[PDB]
């Protein structure tokens, strides 16, 4: 049953929203609500019907991978929606910037194949050869994003003038490309430097803030409730094993964190929560104090839980080895 | 024709080479000779039969556009060859670096359509949407170069280890992407920054020098003798007029420097020589003083010759005025 209850629309605004509850049509409708509710339909004369066909286009072009699937895209877009409200971003950003933040979130892993950059490059694929080993998947995601938008029936921007299309497009590209974890250190070091004296009337500081926001949402699964978050780790590792199978039986290098024999659910997250998630949301909390209690808080609770799980896993491996 | 005379082999080593005398047959055999003579076939275990097939395929993947054709390809690699000897590059650069320089120069405009990046982006071409407005032609040149090299019958790198291939791929990519003239000032400023106190054991200083070197060869046509240089100006304007005419009938922006109402042969070369070519070769001359007499001298004469021809143009216009 598409058509959402008023209870659902309420829940949808917070990062506690149970993303697993809903089937695709309900998620499409949830996303459709977001565009209306943020005033993007109103302020960019988006045809209400074109909006629905666009979300169906997008959905069709996400794949049935275990992790990089349409449900991931909904998580990231819904988490961006939560962040608009939590941080009150309509006070600091234009409606163009919100449109970029939302449309980039929805489009940022379009047609992900289930194998990451390092596979693409080492196997010398169609995509690595096409994009010269430079963020190949991330370029592919934008390419597909705008190939969808070039179809008149899927074009939510059809009544935006050329200058505004040009600005959105640039913005969307900057953000979708920023999702490549290869650049996490570079992007964070850029941001932290700008943060020494932040200025919202500085376009360059704001371009970085948006980059950090989409990144925050992209890797945001562990910010959610333990019940909601925990199943994404199986989805990740299942996808990661799929690749490291292929890498072994093709003789390509294998990343320790994708190695069946090495990684566990617990050791996948301890490091990620501690040295990627926590520091990123720590920096962002300076700019938005309310982030601490809502987002940084479940990250401490997740860190503490996954370190306990490791103590039990490790204790259990003392029984196994011969 | 093919089977090059000892005289042709000697004249091929210098910037004075009459690039117009030779049909595709002979230019290929020349390029081939360059690889044997520079010790690239020897030092990289290149199969000389594969070398011939690669070159035929490269040549096949250049288009019959007025300016950006196989002959332009030949000029850039031939000018690179000249510079190797003039600047004694084998005393400063590794054989791997020479391989990167020659192979990049040959490959740098593969499958160029005859309309520049500004066309691609304003007409929203497959290429522009594919490459996210980011140097769409240059990325595509690289893409075509390594599609070709992925075919085993065209693969001149087939006996190089993977480590070496990765290093060459990366190097060629940097160079080909450096030929986008939109980055000329950025690249020159980055080069000039290092040039304050240059260092050949600094790998980044070298990476820029190689970017400058291919840039020099890419736009070097005015360095060649005045009989050889001048018909290339007609080829250029023919291509640019072909684009400005399309831009006019398609309702797209037109660039003054490409307008067939506004631009003369002389106005097309004066600014370009005085403010792009000359300062670039001036900066190279500091590192290689011998460049002044052999390359900056013909540029000076061409500037003078074209500045005089504008004074003729301008006085003929004053008689026209009624
Ligand atoms: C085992 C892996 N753990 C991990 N990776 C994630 C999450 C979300 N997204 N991702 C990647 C990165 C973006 C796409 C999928 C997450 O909750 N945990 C890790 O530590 N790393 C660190 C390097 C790499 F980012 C994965
Ligand atoms: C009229 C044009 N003149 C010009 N352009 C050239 C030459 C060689 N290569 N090129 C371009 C560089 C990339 C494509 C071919 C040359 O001898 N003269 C100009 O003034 N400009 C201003 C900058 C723009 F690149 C061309
Ligand atoms: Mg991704
Ligand atoms: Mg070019
Ligand atoms: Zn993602
Ligand atoms: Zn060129």
């Amino acid at each position: 049953k598409y058509l959402l209850s008023p209870e659902t629309i309420e829940a949808l605004r917070k990062p506690t929203f149970d993303v697993w509850l809903w089937e695709p049509n309900e998620m499409l409708s949830c996303l459709e609500h977001m565009y209306h509710d943020l005033g993007l339909v109103r302020d960019f004369s988006i045809n209400p019907v074109t909006l629905r066909r666009w979300l169906f286009c997008v959905h069709d072009n996400y794949r049935n991978n275990p992790f990089h699937n349409f449900r991931h895209c909904f998580c990231v877009a819904q988490m961006m929606y939560s962040m608009v409200w939590l941080c009150s971003l309509q006070e600091k950003f234009s409606q163009t910037d919100i449109l970029i933040l939302m449309t980039a979130a929805i489009c940022h892993d379009l047609d992900h194949p289930g194998y990451n950059n390092t596979y693409q490059i080492n196997a010398r694929t169609e995509l690595a050869v096409r994009y010269n080993d430079i963020s190949p998947l991330e370029n592919h995601h934008c390419a597909v994003a705008f190939q969808i938008l070039a179809e008149p029936e899927c074009n939510i921007f059809s009544n935006i003038p050329p200058d505004g299309f040009k600005q959105i497009r640039q913005g969307m590209i900057t953000l979708i490309l920023a999702t490549d974890m290869a650049r996490h250190a570079e992007i964070m070091d850029s941001f932290k430097e700008k943060m020494e004296n932040f200025d919202y009337s500085n376009e360059e500081h704001m371009t970085l803030l948006k980059m950090i926001l989409i990144k925050c949402c992209d890797i945001s699964n562990e910010v959610r409730p333990m019940e909601v978050a925990e199943p994404w780790v199986d989805c990740l590792l299942e996808e990661y094993f799929m690749q490291s199978d292929r890498e072994k039986s093709e003789g390509l290098p294998v990343a320790p964190f994708m190695d069946r024999d090495k990684v566990t659910k617990a050791t996948a997250q301890i490091g990620f929560i501690k040295f990627v998630l926590i520091p990123m949301f720590e920096t962002v909390t300076k700019l938005f104090p309310m982030v601490e209690e809502i987002m940084l808080q479940p990250l401490w609770e997740s860190r503490d839980r996954y370190e306990e799980l490791k103590r039990i896993d490790d204790a259990m491996k003392e029984l196994q080895k011969k």
